[PDB]
């Protein structure tokens, strides 16, 4: 095994909160950490977790190149990995979405033969879904960086959602600390007239970043984006929320090969999944208590579990240890080094606890925690 | 005007590690718990944070419509908030991302009058970012339901990056405790030959579950799809992504209008066909390379300059709910029991705006909020 490895992590958006378990632990039993974060709680949380800390943030500056700046992120991480130090990179929001310098660490560092890997964390868009209730399954969703969309000519989908990050920097390649001059945001603005009319609402969304502070949640209309106070209120930390125009037919030759319908028959135009999307213009909301959904309530009453259902039954040692193999990087690492071993090692085991931690196998942990007598569709 | 309240938080995709630190706060301070996850550990999990859990998974049963289960799982939920309690509720990944029920509780709580919120989570989605290594960003992301992209013909783009979610149940409307006859496969597998050719690549995702697990990422060809022992690896926690074909060539004029000049970005998608190496070491990173020897901190930058009261509180806000709870009825009396603050940072947490709590927290030299990484 050759010494040295890389890890890069996220923090989610809203401080200290949105981050994850398992960043956490990462981040403490790191030799080294290197951070880039843009609110000051989640900076002094991660300085009370790990003592060798170096903020990559002091490698912008007004005039220069964002690409310079991360190629020094970068490096500066991938030079401690070469001296056979287990090394932690931290980006806020999800490290892989709409950043950079995280992809181009891990791929020298996999390339130079050292153990790489990105764990994921709560995006910009993830708080979107949350915050504006919509779900990306209806009626799908297309993401674009702000700038890339213009300048690829990026086509657009009026019956689908689209979600626009770095609406605050249009065409712009370096960097300020107090703020961008975005004077090129007319050109985005005529791009969204052109494709879905003056009239239509666009959502300036800002997800909070302090525990206590609500959103922003502004709808305006394509054409209102060329006011002033309302235009510099878009800034590094904006996305823009394109609502879809129109409801798009569905397909009557796939409705027969997927026998959803027979020969003959059409859908029902006037259907609806419960909730309506709030944004869209000029829709009406839907029902909730349809006369099947007032149906399906009325067999609460009654019910009980399926014979097929499969309660947890499980004991304290195993909960424990399955718990510790999430929570404990280091006894992750040594289960993985030896299962036979490391089971073993572990305390007041049954013959089959310990015979499924041995295997490791999926098939086997259910069996050993579950009632006999995998599947998880709710979309 | 009202008691009761709903919140619905996620668990993550991989047991236990992925669930966000206000999650597991939220479940813990909970009245009553509802939850609906697919592996035991994760369940195990949240039944010793807390003492009053219902299992929603009871509510599916074989032949029986998602539909109708949904309707009540939302329902129950919407029970114990009619009861003037506080209620959680938790689904694993992302809590609204391919999911039906919360949704639907949400709006009917708010409807209602009753306090209501969504809290983000890790979905799979984000964990295929991860572990296949591709940026949104770079070029761009389509994300479709499988069976809805078949249905309402939802437009391709050869140039950007596609993710499906439930590919392992094309036109299934009804749930099956064993598993699906995945039989109509078949369609998806014609669409993706018509928009993408015979040989296009298609990767296999299914992220681990379990800690010690390695993700499945296996690439296969459209046409390979049809093979009989392939199709059936397709479960119901599969997801595909399908790479871009080519590169989609710059708009002059567009080019002009931003005021640019008349390239590839290391490092490259390594599931693209056909994309050559990228060098990572061009001559213009080796020149920015070579200045951190003499780098130093810039004369703008602000670095941080705090205390361990202030640290301390705004730390509690984040990992407390009835602290922060309490802090919003009444800035100024939550303020005043804070001890040991400066002036300074007393009058910063009484206001609560961003930029009273980053002047107390930072240096200001001789006020930004800027993270453009992209
Ligand atoms: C360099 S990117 C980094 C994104 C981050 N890694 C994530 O997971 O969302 C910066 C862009 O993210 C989006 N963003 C960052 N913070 C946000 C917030 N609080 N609300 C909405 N969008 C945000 C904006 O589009 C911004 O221009
Ligand atoms: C009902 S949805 C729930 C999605 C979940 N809320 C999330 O945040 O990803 C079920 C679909 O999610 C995807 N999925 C669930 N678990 C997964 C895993 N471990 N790896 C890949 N995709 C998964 C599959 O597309 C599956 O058919
Ligand atoms: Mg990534
Ligand atoms: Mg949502």
């Amino acid at each position: 095994t050759k010494a040295g490895s890389l890890t890069i992590v996220g923090t989610g958006i809203e401080s200290i909160g949105q981050m994850t378990l398992q960043a956490l632990s990462y981040i403490e039993a790191a030799a080294k950490v290197f951070y880039c974060v843009i609110d000051p709680a989640t900076e002094a949380f991660i300085l009370t977790k790990n003592k060798n800390c170096v903020d990559l943030y002091q490698y912008y500056d007004n005039g220069k190149s964002r690409l310079n700046t991360y190629t020094q992120m970068s490096e500066l991480m991938v030079r401690e990995v070469r001296k056979g130090l287990d090394v932690v990179g931290v980006f806020y929001g999800h490290p892989g979405v709409f950043v950079n310098p995280s992809h181009r660490a891990l791929a020298i560092a996999k390339s130079e033969g050292y153990r790489a890997r990105m764990l994921p964390g709560v995006s910009a868009e993830d708080c979107l879904f949350a915050d504006l209730c919509i779900d990306p399954s209806n009626p799908g969703c297309l993401t674009y960086e702000a700038s890339d969309f213009l300048i690829r000519d990026r086509p657009v989908s009026i019956h689908s959602h689209l979600v626009l990050f770095q609406v605050g920097c249009v065409g712009i390649a370096d960097f300020n600390f107090t703020g961008f001059d975005n004077n090129k945001f007319g050109v985005l603005v005529d791009r969204l007239e052109q494709e879905y009319g003056a009239e239509h609402p666009v959502v300036h969304y800002i997800a909070a970043m302090m525990p206590h502070q609500d959103p922003v949640t502004d709808k305006y209309t394509v054409a209102q984006l060329r006011e002033p106070e309302i235009a510099k209120r878009v800034g590094g930390v904006s996305t823009f929320y394109i609502p879809p125009k129109a409801r798009k037919a569905s397909n009557l030759d796939i409705i027969r090969r997927l026998e959803l319908l027979p020969a003959g028959q059409v859908p029902d135009k006037k259907a609806r999944i419960y909730p309506a999307n709030q944004w869209e213009p000029d829709v009406p909301e839907v029902e909730p208590y349809r006369p099947s959904d007032q149906a399906a309530i009325a067999q609460l009453a009654d019910h009980a579990p399926p014979e097929q259902y499969q309660p947890l039954a499980t004991s304290k040692a195993m909960s424990d240890v399955m718990t510790k193999l999430a929570l404990d990087p280091k006894a992750l690492a040594d289960y993985k080094a030896d299962h036979r071993a490391f089971a073993q090692s572990v305390p007041d085991l049954t013959p089959q606890e310990r015979a499924a931690l041995e295997l490791g196998d999926s098939w086997a942990i259910r069996c050993a925690m579950k009632n006999m007598p995998v599947i998880g569709v709710i979309g």
